[PDB]
């Protein structure tokens, strides 16, 4: 059986959906700046082994059509969550409860699905971005310029419009292979005129596990679309904050298996590590099992490490 593509109207969305395998339902999540592609290793690895893989493109990405790009409000996480709940009522209408994996922006959708309809999630498998404690004195966007300063790649993505120009002259093909390919611990620069200058480049054979054929995937779809959707879900991070307020002290009830790479810029972000490793993070999601820390790998571990990664979630989901 091969992988099947479907179109579903959700939350006002004609969403793109490719499927592999029958069983459980396994909701997974893509982040930025990536696709339903993403979880190819993973869903051919859990449909072999008795699951139903589900991977849809998320709003303003890919196949998935109906969102405003001129409009980075309708990009909140409460809208992000909304396509996700209505999604399971359609594509799973006999299980309660699924199981969900997701990674970067999809682990930042998936904790907030897991707060606002624990009812939906039986366990949860979550990628490279830890749980965010609301911080009550600013948002994400000034909180990481007050560390990283005017050039950080959440600073220069907020002005509609700019980010877009610079990589316009550049092409699609050439951003997302300097970003899949990136392995430092330092988050991404954007300094203005400079293209993808302030980015370091990795020795070439860390970076075997993308081929061209795959990178050609992403290109593709995203010369199309543009960067704009994608980028859109940065732009409402000022809204997200004022928006989750009622959400201030409540806690994840799902249990969790968190895994990230060594180098993963967001592992880096100050205290970050501390939040994680010493109490923090166990105290919002009191279901959190034992953090994996990916030795030599970088942010893309789906894809970088596909066997460790789809075992992770194997062995997870069997618990239960």
């Amino acid at each position: 059986k091969k992988i099947e593509h479907k179109m579903v109207a959700v939350n006002g969305l004609n969403m793109h959906l490719a499927e592999l395998g029958e069983g459980p339902t396994i909701l997974f999540i893509h982040g930025f700046p990536e696709l339903w592609y993403s979880w190819r290793h993973q869903m051919v690895y859990l449909a072999e082994r008795g699951y139903r893989a589900v991977a849809p493109d998320l709003r303003g990405y890919g196949d998935t059509t109906g969102a405003p790009l001129n409009d980075p409000s309708k990009f909140s996480i409460l809208h992000l969550v909304g396509d996700v709940v209505a999604l399971l009522e359609a594509i799973a209408p006999n299980e309660e409860k699924v199981f969900v994996v997701a990674h970067d922006w999809g682990a930042l959708i998936a904790w907030h699905l897991c707060l606002f309809r624990p009812d939906k999630v039986k366990a949860l498998v979550n990628l490279s971005v830890h749980f965010s404690k609301r911080n009550p004195k600013m948002n994400v966007v000034e909180g990481l310029k007050a560390i990283y300063g005017e050039d950080h790649y959440i600073s220069r993505f907020q002005v509609p419009g700019e980010i877009e120009a610079e990589f316009a002259p550049i092409g699609a093909k050439s951003v997302l292979k300097k970003i899949l390919t990136y392995r430092d611990p330092a988050p991404f620069y954007f300094p203005k005129g400079k293209g993808l200058e302030a980015i370091p480049d990795a020795p070439v054979a860390l970076s075997s596990w993308l081929s061209e054929e795959e990178l050609d995937y992403y290109a593709n779809k995203f010369e199309q679309t543009g960067f704009t959707g994608a980028v859109n879900y940065y732009r409402a991070l000022p809204i997200n904050w004022e928006l989750t307020a009622p959400w201030t002290g409540a806690q994840v009830k799902v249990p969790t298996k968190f895994i990230v790479g060594e180098f993963d810029l967001v592992y880096h972000i100050p205290g970050a590590k501390e939040y994680i490793h010493n109490g923090g993070f166990k105290k919002d999601v009191p279901l959190l099992e034992e953090v994996v820390v990916l030795e030599g790998a970088a942010h893309f571990v789906s894809q970088e490490r596909p066997h460790e990664i789809s075992k992770h979630i194997y062995d997870f989901i069997q618990k239960f």
